[PDB]
DNA sequence: GGCGACGTTGGGTCAACTGAAATAC
DNA sequence: GTATTTCT
RNA sequence: CCAGGGCAGUUAGGUGCCCUAAAAGAGCGAAGUGGCUAACGCUUCUCUAACGCUACGGCGACCUUGGCGAAAUGCCAUCAAUACCGGAUUGAAACAGUUGACCCAACGUCGCC
């Protein structure tokens, strides 16, 4: 369900990262080729099993214990721990595609050397940290692996279950052979009751929240393809209903961005609305979203929709895709890890992650910077001081 | 020896010769059709693999084997009549056997028929070609004899094929009568995306017999932007052809298809709560659009190449080994084909930066792309495309052994 | 926006096939 | 002749 | 900036007519993810809109042209369009198609910065 790859780069012996296990790939692509060959061989033992008759068959025990004997024979080099989760990897993918099986919807299933991981339990794998350097504990004595975490999020989520819960680690592999370490987690649900709105012309709305980077944009293909239905009826019409339909869709058009607002503040933990204030009927959509919200408790606060564009959102500068000319936020490009901006390069040099240029639009630094809370204070203590009027 | 293809969209189903009774729901009934279809085939690839997989001495002969999976396919579904499981088998087989070795090693992962829009494949034998009145129908023998006698309709079900096309006409009457004739192939009852049937005919034709000579050569040139250059090596005519919203189109259909996927977020409650075809069938329309745009553009590029060699009497083509370029090479050796014009394939390696006149090799080339100047022979000094030094270099026969001999010279 | 899991669809490559004799009804 | 099982 | 579709054999662009709030509404069911239930980018899913004539069976339904081409530079005539002013500009087609496999990309849900 929930889990993140993480790019390899090396394999050890030592927990050190000093003794490297050489011609360690060729030894886990063996691995992973007999872990698909015995997946394989137990699958068809599944299908030969519930192909048989069920009155003429063993029992269920003894055939998951004849398997796992057939897989142990198969490949002694395979440790017992993964024969194992291979095991019950083909008894959960049988059980989920037997159906389709003998309904043949599907052929037998197989696992290509892409989509066999070398499954190991929560119970032999630790997630240790070292400095910038990142290390699995696996047991297969205990084998450790340079992990080379690329992200920020990644980065808090491997150090949460370092310090979650872990679920069962994978180990797949790809067409040009970059082994990907890919690490489920499981975590505690617990339901919670501030994020802003912008609005644009045909962009409808898009959405930021003040403590998470987690963005939202509502693509209005929609709103477009029917204005120009509507455009191109009437014209047609007048060349050879249409308004009170419209005025319908626009009705109703806000229920349901209102809707997905209201899901996405539900969402990442949000309990505030801080939207904006006023072609289109904004009124009826400010209404919507003031009653819908109040359906899970959460006030809406409506703002001047004057000089939020035009801000910053990393420095507060104003000015008349955004980029300010203050710090360069649209054009700057910056490691996901450390947020430190570089010149040039798609790797850090101080985390050793991936650099992204940063795709900062417009709609979205309008929003961000009307998700700032006491968004009147901060901006007549910054427009009052460069001398922009702006209107109370 | 070359062969083709006729695809006819199916008007409607009829189970009388003179098409005057038709089936209700006879698109739901290729639909089941080319589902049982999907399952025999699937039911004998996985014959195929616990056979294969098992160790010879465990084995059965394969000719059993053929028997074996022949008999499950025709008492599994028995609406299927015998030319169309022996068909399936088949192609079960040519599929095994193209993935034999791989599957050995692990790195295929069995292959299945999608049950979406499947295939319904026929021998030669049964379905007939007739032109009755202006009506083109096929006498396609879709359902078994078992399957006949229980609902008591007839094994033939007369496909109304739609022919309205002079050269699709043309071909229909050359296969229908065999008297240069064409002869029929397996065919193929298969669906596109939005909903259609189609009956494909595999027609199997002599090669042309047009006298060109296999000295003259035309070499074919990729570029990055520039689309495709031709040249003579026997002759200094040359010709070209560039995209025009080559990648526009597949662009404007990619955003298309993005901007409605996103709209389902703030869709009405009816595309979020009835599956993922419900939420699709806005993004169906869109299935193949730029994915057809690819055949119907390379289809023209191909079309002007072979006859470019045509017109000039060019026996043979050149294309370097490798935007979908491998297709485009692909329905030029196919195009040529029927005019009975070989292509050679060779290795591009260095091709640009060898002189099209002198032969020499050279480094600064790589720079300069808008045009070609050779500085030691000054071939393009006394203007001449870069894209036309390319392909008048590889005109020439024998060009993978020019290149690893001045290579070993120098210029590595 | 991205880092991913699952899933699908939607573009490419790439390679082969695109029956016939005999046989029961 | 027609459809089916088989063989390449 | 005059959109998406349906028919016109396929595709792409038009075109002749029609439909569109299909970037839309609903129903059976449990093959799966979720908590025996049905929330789901839940389903072997399905229904939901579309050319003219018909004596209700069926019929018909258009264009992407021909050459010169030491070359995407264009020219000659011929067609269609222009929200440009009878001219000018723009575009001017071929059809080999199915399969499976692999790759990449995109998108839906989910977890997180
Ligand atoms: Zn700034
Ligand atoms: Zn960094
Ligand atoms: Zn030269």
């Amino acid at each position: 369900v929930k889990a993140i790859k993480l790019k390899i780069l090396d394999m050890f012996l030592d927990p050190e990262c000093t003794k490297q296990d050489d011609n360690w790939r060729k030894d886990l692509s063996t691995m992973s080729r007999f872990c698909a060959e015995a997946g394989n061989m137990c699958l068809r033992d599944l299908y030969n099993y519930f192909s048989m008759p069920k009155e003429d068959r063993i029992s269920s025990k003894d055939l998951y214990n004849a398997m796992y004997h057939k897989t142990k024979l198969l490949h002694p080099e395979l440790p017992g721990k993964v024969a194992n989760q291979i095991v019950n990897h083909a008894k959960d993918v049988w059980k989920r595609n037997a159906k389709l099986i003998y309904r043949n919807q599907i052929s037998m299933p197989t696992y290509k050397i892409t989509t066999a991981p070398i499954r190991l339990q929560n119970n032999i794998y630790k997630l240790i940290k070292n400095k910038n350097k990142y290390i699995i504990d696996v047991q297969l004595t205990h084998r450790y692996f340079l992990v080379a975490v690329r992200d920020s999020s990644t980065r808090m989520i491997f150090d949460r279950i370092m310090s979650y819960t872990q679920g069962q680690l994978q180990i797949k592999k790809d067409h040009q052979g970059k082994w990907y370490c890919i690490i489920p987690y499981t975590f505690p649900t617990h339901e919670t009751v501030v994020m802003g709105v912008d609005l644009g012309v045909a962009k409808a709305v898009y959405w930021a929240f003040n403590s998470s980077y987690k963005r939202g944009c509502i693509d209005g293909g929609e709103i477009e393809h029917f204005r120009k239905m509507i455009r191109a009826r009437r014209v047609s019409i007048q060349n050879q209903t249409l308004s009170e339909k419209e005025k319908n869709f626009r009705d109703t058009i806000n229920h349901r961005y209102a809707n997905r607002i209201v899901e996405a503040a539900i969402k990442q933990g949000c309990g505030t609305i801080q939207i904006e204030n006023l072609n289109w009927p904004y009124y009826d959509l400010q209404t919507k979203i003031v009653n819908k919200a109040k359906e899970h408790g959460i006030t809406v606060v409506a703002i001047n929709p004057q000089y939020t564009s035009q801000r910053c959102s990393m420095c507060g500068y104003i000015e008349k895709v955004f980029e300010c000319k203050q710090c360069g936020y649209g054009s700057r490009t910056i490691c996901i890890n450390c947020r430190h901006v570089q010149v040039s390069g798609d790797v850090c040099e101080e985390c050793g992650g991936i650099v992204k240029k940063e795709n900062v639009n417009a709609d979205y630094n309008a929003a961000k910077n009307i998700s700032t809370p006491y968004i009147d204070q901060i901006i007549m203590e910054k427009c009052l001081e460069l001398g922009i009027p702006y209107r109370s």
